[PDB]
């Protein structure tokens, strides 16, 4: 499964970060820049702990910045597994 | 060899648009491209139908992650095209 | 001979430009440069004429998928056409 | 051991923080990162009062000087935090 | 020579105009382009300080036809530490 | 360490230069940061550093958009 929280500021994504670790049994892959201050952060794991760890790190990370995505894709095609 | 494109603000939108499209339609997930700005374009190829469908599917998935900023498809591209694509 | 240059705003319309032109006139596309802020510079090059027909279709092209900053062909010396390019 | 961040726009803001953060306290500097649009991260590590006492000192520093985004401490990291740092 | 151009503009277009104007006014090197956001490109020459007057003037006039310009600056014998950006 | 921060390349460069030019400093930092945001770091002796970075200010005023100047002894 894939979990992905998007935060305006870099602040905001790395306690998004380590309350998804905190929360779940998920590794964490990195983050995205995209411009405007958009940060996307990245986690793998089963869904169950997927699910757990973005619903933590987005409810952490609306206290140090703004949240503008969460998503979880619990069985991503293989054609975005190339690409991620 | 139709071509669609996806447009959104933010990644994770751009992210669900692709794993719709593919998921959707007989279309291969040729890649994405950052331009800044929070841009990001998801590019599919496949037989006309298919990227018309996958381009829907992709852009109707991303509208409830994010924000798309434009849907395209190009349904006979010239091969010089091929060389700017991700 | 010539450079072409459509710049826009959203890789989207950079793409429907680039097939536009070599559609449109037989000019060869050099690629495209990102300048950040989700600005796009499409560039062709060719004899004067081709790479005048070539912009005027693919700037129409973008405006019809999305916003156009900027058109503009650059007579170059035959010799050494790209010379100026980054 | 505690991580301690101040955002802001502009450069010389932050390292006005960073020279705050370091004389105020014992921590350590991590290191700055970019992520685009004139916004900076600086982050230090220490001991959880150290590090509120820098971030604190730094973020006064630099709203005198630039404009502060953010300022957070994060009392116990998990170390895979280290991948996203600079 | 060793003299320093620069003409900085709002988007890529009215910068690649400028570097044209800037070579075909006078005999100067074309060193490159730098992007630093905000949509703002600059372009750098070097040469002789009067081939660098000439083209800087060349590429502000012919840039300002094609979008804005934002900054237009000759250095004519820049210190050495500047010559290391 | 003295800083000029400036919103242009060019303006940035024309601090440095008179910086470097005015004072007894050296250039150790040139920073992008994006937003069109530049900065151009000196140091030496907390004497000099404040002349340079006064110098290098005017300095790019005439060219450009100066955001930031900025003196840190130690």
């Amino acid at each position: 499964a894939l979990g992905m929280v998007e935060t305006k500021g870099l602040t905001a994504a790395i306690e998004a970060a380590d309350a998804m670790v905190d929360s779940a049994n998920v590794m964490l892959v990195g983050y995205e820049k995209i411009g405007s201050g958009l940060v996307t952060v990245i986690v793998r794991g089963d869904v169950g702990a997927v699910k757990a760890a973005t619903d933590a790190g987005a409810a952490a990370a609306r206290n140090v910045g703004e949240v503008k995505a969460v998503h979880v894709i619990p069985r991503p095609h293989t054609d975005v597994e190339k690409i991620l």
